[PDB]
């Protein structure tokens, strides 16, 4: 295999591959509320910014992990991006609801990955996801149940004015 | 004709006088509706200074047009400005939807002068309305519906506290 | 149909959301080619780096088109993206080669856009494409074209030195 | 044993000198690849200034290992440092592989210490290796199959002119 190759079973590479295709995907769905929130009848700038910013952040963690296979002399093969189940998200609080579901889908996908590098005993994949992914996404999950908390509270989203200072206060 | 005229039909510079009275009476509404929000009984000091301000641009913007008209050998000739519809707006919804048409109506003039602009092959004044004209009329109509929007969502006028977080939080 | 929407066809609207798909896969393709000048049997650095901004610069590109289609009232329809043609790109020559071939497609679907807004009378559309994507693409086609020649004379790819030298000096 | 010892196995701890010593070989080779790269008829100034880094920080390595024995409780036994196994490297791409090649070895090493530490449940000394060893051994094999890769795509060490170029563009 590749020169730099060394503990890196083939097992680990594949399921990292899927790992970018998945955060590729969370990208796509977040650039796809974002955009949502940008429409003139909706017209929520801080949960499109907010939107965006995630979208932002999952492109460069897929980019991490297309780093980390190439540092580890895997091959990245890349797939279909496929589009998000729904381009009307219908509510701030549903936005946040779905957004939550996605990082918990991306959380068990990112604790199977450790699991399976555990089983292969490659401590080095293991620090990795550790260090730079699950307290990530043990934060971003706490973020949105925090966000769906506080606009569940504010009577969102029959309350109008719930999303709307919603938006200035605390995405603001 | 003028010693700096060349390829301006005498179409196009009656059209530009007429789009330059359609500039004053929009800056004239808009100074009218900013009247409206200053009243003790209204009070509303954001939304006077957005209209206020609003009418200023338009003021900026029929100016322009002038020194167009004079740049290109053309002969200004002004007309009565017009009066308001109306001296009570009756709300800050209201007088946002009155804004968001009259800024559609002020496009539809802008796109029927670039119309006539690209019959008689004036690429100077296809691409002057171009540059200056029709992509902040376009921002200025997706604000205004951006606002109407959002008014809409918190209840106004109904709802006696929507105009006035409004106010402070989008205007403010 | 939206409040904002004025002079904007459903065909417009239609090409705008497959232009935005096809800024989508362009930034795929780039991705994919940066991360294979980053494996440790080429690792061309620099190579890696112009490509992951090329990426950077088409998200930056269909993001701006999806401001676009919200602000002129259309709606945002998102498509799946396709994965590039290939994972190896075999060379940085070969990978310059096809970078050229992508963007003269991208610009030739630019200007079937730019058609398509010409005949329906939409000032605004073409005014945008003109002002933000043409020339942008103009000078992405120059300059892939220049480091296409500079490399062929060179003797790259069977000259090892000329893509080692070309990376430090044209893209260092 | 000492005051401080807790959950620290004697296994753990000879494995740890090895280590040690395995460092302060390390070190010494990189020394000795530093001195041939200074000779008058090799002559290669960034070669050897890059060969004198690695063996520094080699022996940081080995400090810090040293650090970690007495913070445990355990107590440092050292060993005789062999002599690198030639002091004629040849080329500036056979001491890069060389290089290469002991960097695996000591990685190797890391990944059987590892498991040790994993096996005795050792959480500290596992999260230690994992935090300051295991992410510097994977860059550095993956900095060193680059720069062979790239040392062997210009000609090196038959074209007279690549292991020059790649000391002034690469080590430069």
């Amino acid at each position: 295999p590749s020169q730099v190759r060394q503990n890196y079973h083939q097992d680990a590479e594949a399921a990292i591959n899927r790992q970018i295709n998945l955060e590729l995907y969370a990208s796509y769905v977040y650039l796809s509320m974002s955009c949502y929130f940008d429409r003139d009848d909706v017209a929520l700038k801080n949960f499109a910014k907010y939107f965006l910013h995630q979208s932002h952040e999952e492109r460069e963690h897929a980019e991490k992990l297309m780093k980390l296979q190439n540092q580890r002399g895997g091959r990245i093969f890349l797939q279909d991006i496929k589009k998000p189940d729904r381009d009307d998200w219908e509510s701030g609080l549903n936005a946040m609801e779905c957004a939550l579901h996605l990082e918990k889908s991306v959380n068990q996908s990112l604790l199977e990955l450790h699991k399976l590098a555990t089983d292969k005993n490659d401590p080095h994949l293991c620090d990795f996801i550790e260090t730079y992914y699950l307290s990530e996404q043990v934060k971003s999950i706490k973020e949105l149940g925090d966000h769906v908390t506080n606009l569940r509270k504010m009577g969102a989203p029959e309350a109008g004015m719930a999303e709307y200072l919603f938006d200035k206060h605390t995405l603001g």
